[PDB]
């Protein structure tokens, strides 16, 4: 921070003694189900090499959690997000660049605790007959115990260039009524994966054995709002001061399926098995300062 | 934060240099034990790109946790609050748009205790007689804890268009004198849900076995205050500038229902049994610069 | 800090009263999938003995954790980012300085926790026939644990000089799917290194026993983002008021192999097996107080 | 706080109405891979009785961790920094005084659990033969538990005179490899001291069972970077206006030797085998309100 | 808090709009190994009842840890610092008063944990031969833990007056390597007080078996640095406007003797066997707004 | 909070631009050991319908922690501070009111945490004779813990009326070398009450086994300091602008005794003993708005 290197707090930030131009735009994609929203901020600061751009990707994407197929009380479907996605990239031709972006991928940590113990007791018997016994015994424990924590989801940034920039909010791990977490890999040689599995034993139909999505992750159902920022810096000598960045919301989509095996519900889930794409080209300008679509 | 992405803080936000034309909208609605209030606030900022309205729909929906049925002395139903919503509406013809919203989804996180431990010992016999005895041992242990929050009430973020946005508060689940927690699908063989049951083996009538509300979330009795903020965004140039918009304050309310086995109390719940909707008409004038209903 | 010595906050601050320039330079590295990223700021404060450039190096450096190799179904190696680094680098012939730097190193701590516990207990044993049997017995015990974080990589300034500088985000240790932490010298008689070990047993190919990406440190695939500032002054006196400064992006990947023993799977780490660096000359005018390349 | 006695807050603070000097000056000592640097601020505030500097001494002391040492396969030693040093020192001829430093030693603090606990049990035997049995005892426990935090480091502040200050950063104690943490003084009648041992009996050379400095705190080998300020005033009636000080920046390694006994690997340090003293002398101008080397 | 009895934050405190004097007086007394420093600032706010003078008495007293006595290779003694003062006091016939100082005593606390667990459990034999064999039990344990924290040395504010203030930091008790804490009464009937005691019974000079500094309490070696605060009132149409003031630092230092048994090390601890007390005259012109000693 | 209503914050205090006059008044009671401190603030904001006085009652109250007879070594008794007073009063006919007051009692609360753990554990024995056995059992336990903090002084707000207003800081329990915690009712049959018993069978003189003072709360000895504040209101139509009030300090003291019983220390503790109340009256004029004594 720059308190750390001796200077004035917010000296070297952009922005100061600077008009800004700002800008919303809505998009709602029905088949998608994708709310998109770019909030846009036009700054061209004198002090700056630059002029920039500030994209703000918001709205939200449903979940879409549901049950699509159910081919008899023994074996039912449920579709469900295991991925979001919003990407924005430029044209190779463009002058313009991607500078920065936020947020960004942060290092995980983990506490470890390591326990050493031992210890002595003694034990003096007795009985009405006359016996008197007795006992000495040592004893030694050693272990160690892992702690982290796991988010339902986590939001990466994916490797940017100077012409992309994206993130994923990938599905993680889940706790299913107080048992796992499970993920999608999770399995049970009797029940398999049981991430969504309502009950193991269960007498209703499939398609009604599946978690309840209040009982589960919200991103699961009613979906994620993106809150991404992504910077793009332009010079202003460029011979085209105009620039289209094209933009991703994306949604892809497991299938998590469950049978009866006559003696127990047992569930299955492949992965991205459906990919709903949502895309939309902005134009930019420099020069007036607005960006549209 | 605008700090990590080099500038200067609040730099990219709408509102400066702009007066702001704010209202207060206040309806009670009797029937429905509702108190609406909407507090709106017009910024026509002539450096963003359209007008905007920030409607924060507040006020609080009474709980309503009530013993509404008594068919005899052993059987008697309570209807509580499983659910509270609120939703605004721009009819389709609409050009104006809902551009953003909050609170919204945030994911969920659990945190993971991994702990292995293995230990050595001996032990020393004895007695009387003069017999020296001895022991030998070893052992492994791999347990885990998991840990996570559980709000007795999750606040949802509904999926939303650029017509329509709602949130709901939810029940999850809750603690009964410190048993549980429970849930709308509690199930035990004997006691059935025990949710909102007072007492076990109780000699009262069906009306008195049902939990004291001060004994239990005060969402369920007194209420939620719904406390959201959505952002309607409105094009300069459009033809009208005359917008409506419906505003509608929720509650679901379950069925939960005692009865007198022989031997012991006895509880279900009927999920959805009741609904309590209360809308209304709001008119918003991008001109004039205020709400009207 | 200031306050700490009497002295009103921020008043020994660099850059009051002084136009600060400030630019944005982007560079992508294809071959080496490096988004490289200088954001700089010529602060040259009068009431300051020197002029000043703090030079914040951004960007992304793509981890490109990916099976590189399989010879048949039983071999195969995994390249792994071990390390990320950052250097700046002046020529021996600039007057020019490297003043300070930020982040730098921190101590770490590590939290102790002493146990001793003493106790006793009374017995008294007996059958039908009578038979009246008592038993005394003590104990003690003396336990340790010790507690302490540990960061999946670790950021490390390197020994600076006045010339040269630098940043090594290195491997530390990780978990892998609850079990460890393992890390690059981890090994097991029977299965090696586990590091990045998908399963003991599978049945699958070597390329597909690999820990999924999603599963691991998201600086190991999507990639790490420096955020490191540096600090140079210059002489207002010096003859030469343009300075040369080389800018280092790296990548230190290890060598994961995994091999079935024709029982189970074993894994093996070979550290540092490749490097790729990426390099970049920037000329600093101190005059027209720019940076270019 | 200011708060605590009812004073506007920073009444008391100096600086307002005052301009203020800075400057920075960077020396790098090859010979003992000490980057120094020394940030001044001269504060002539009118109101308080006398001038004021601000010498903050900060830069890098490279940590020099490493084998130095080698004869035969059996022995190696390692050099490592125990002690990190920053020292300012007045000649006793000057008027000036030291008036003020930051960091200072903080009272550290200790936590501590008592747990008592009681406990009764009883029992009841019937082997298949009808014959019955039973068992009663009881039992006492006083156990107590003791918490503190313990840095690899300690940053103190050593006693300062009104002619000389300094501060010593000192190696405390260290994890290694999850076991200890282990000190200067660690011993074991087998291994010795393990501090920085990798392996209790591995195969390989003495030069090649030291812990990876990776491992290991990072002072040890990339360095520490002081942060410590000093306070110094000045009479306005001083004759002389022109200061002297010297500043030293110190290391002291240990020699931590490692040797095979045949059987395992034991380990030896010798404290403060080494010292590197790098001194410098500079100039302090009241007048000129400037500070040279 | 002015905010708690709805007034503007700050709209009480003393300072605005008043051209404050401070200065600054350095005293260093050798004998003493004290760096007494006073920071004072003349407040004379004409919207008060009264002139004020705040007197911050910082610098720091060296702690002077030190095995002084050595009476041959089974008799060694530790002087050490049980107490450090600092005490103001204003002479009898002064009109001046002490009106408020900081730090002051805070309410000590403690945390209670109360645990009650109860719970039966079965239990069924067999041998090969057809005995099988029955068991039940149950168990009761009612526990508590008390959890506090225990600083190194407390800072007490003695019972002031009008006339007179002081502080005194006095030794608590301590961790000596992982085992205690120990304070000044610590008796053990084989090794006595344990305090300061390096090993039990290793086999050196009693002058090498004392805890070396560094781990211990830096303030018993280092040193410890006041940075207390005295408001003194005075009325600005008393007589005589000149006010003398005694300011003295004092050190308690106890004596730590270590001899040995013939088999093992035991220690004593005699309180307060030297005083080291340093006290300076300053005088106070409440007219020029100047203390000078 | 004036955000969670929608106002700008501080919106609604009082005291913008308006010129607040202050004081200070000290006051020392030999005979009671009371620093007396009043300082006060006039806010006479004519857009507030009354003239505003804020009462702040400061300095500190000795504690006097001390052992007051000896009538042999087998008999002692010990007075100490088991409550301290503040007390403001304005005489009945007084116009003027007390409005607020800070601080105020909080709601306390606890942590509850309940378990519930139940398993199983199979069992197998054996004899080099050849006989196979087994053992298998169940078990379950519901153990809860209750988690709360305790001060060793509860700071009080007395039930006030618009004419008086105190607080009481009365002893709660105090944790005696690592036991208890002891209160004024703690008894024991053999030692009676322990709070400040030193040892329970120490070979000493009575008055030489009470606690030592710096091991207990320092509020018992070296005494408390209130930090109350208090507003009083006053119409601006009053035809009397002078109001006089009375502000008690007071201290009530037990009476612990330690005697002798022949084979141990026993304690015993008399409740309000003595009282030491010090009152003052000050005058307050609304009109030259200063306060005198
Ligand atoms: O019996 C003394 C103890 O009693 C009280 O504790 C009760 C507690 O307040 C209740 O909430 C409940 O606890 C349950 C807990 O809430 C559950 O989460 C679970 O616990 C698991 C842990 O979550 C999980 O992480 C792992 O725990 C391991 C620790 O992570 C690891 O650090 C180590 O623990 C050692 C401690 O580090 C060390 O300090 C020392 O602990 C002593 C305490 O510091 C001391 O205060 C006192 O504890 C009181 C407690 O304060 C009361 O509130 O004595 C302790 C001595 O043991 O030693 C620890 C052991 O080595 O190891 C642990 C175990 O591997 O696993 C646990 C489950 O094993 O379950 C809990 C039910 O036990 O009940 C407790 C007890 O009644």
């Amino acid at each position: 921070a720059d308190s750390d290197i001796n200077i004035k707090t917010g000296t070297t930030d952009i922005g100061s003694n600077t008009t800004v131009k700002t800008g919303d735009l809505v998009t709602y994609d029905k088949e998608n189900g994708m709310h998109k929203k770019v909030f846009y901020s036009f700054i061209d600061d004198k002090n700056h090499n630059k002029k920039l751009l500030v994209i703000r990707t918001k709205g939200t994407i449903a979940g879409q959690y549901r049950v699509y197929s159910e081919e008899g009380a023994n074996k039912s479907g449920l579709a469900w997000p295991s991925a979001f996605k919003v990407q924005l990239q430029l044209p190779d031709n463009e002058v313009a660049q991607i500078s920065d972006y936020y947020p960004r991928n942060s290092i995980d940590t983990k506490e470890y605790n390591s326990t050493l113990t031992y210890g002595f007791n003694g034990n003096v018997t007795g009985d009405d007959t006359g016996k008197i016994g007795g006992l000495i015994g040592a004893n030694v424990s050693i272990g160690h115990t892992l702690k982290y924590v796991q988010p339902d989801f986590k939001t990466i940034l994916e490797s940017p260039t100077d012409k992309k920039v994206g993130w994923k909010v990938i599905f993680n791990n889940m706790v299913n009524q107080n048992w796992g977490p499970y993920d999608r890999d999770s399995w049970n040689p009797v029940y398999g994966n049981q991430l969504f599995m309502k009950t193991r034993n269960g007498s209703m139909k499939a398609a009604d054995n599946f978690l309840d999505p209040n009982k589960a992750s919200s991103l699961l159902s009613s979906g994620f709002s993106p809150d991404f920022a992504t910077v793009i810096t332009m010079d202003r000598k460029a011979s085209k001061q105009q620039t289209n960045i094209d933009v991703i919301y994306e949604r892809v989509r497991d299938d998590y399926q469950l049978h009866w095996t006559s003696t127990n519900w047992k569930g299955t889930n492949t992965k991205d098995k459906w990919t709903d794409r949502s895309s939309e080209r902005y134009k930019i300008d420099w020069e007036k300062e607005e960006m549209t679509n």
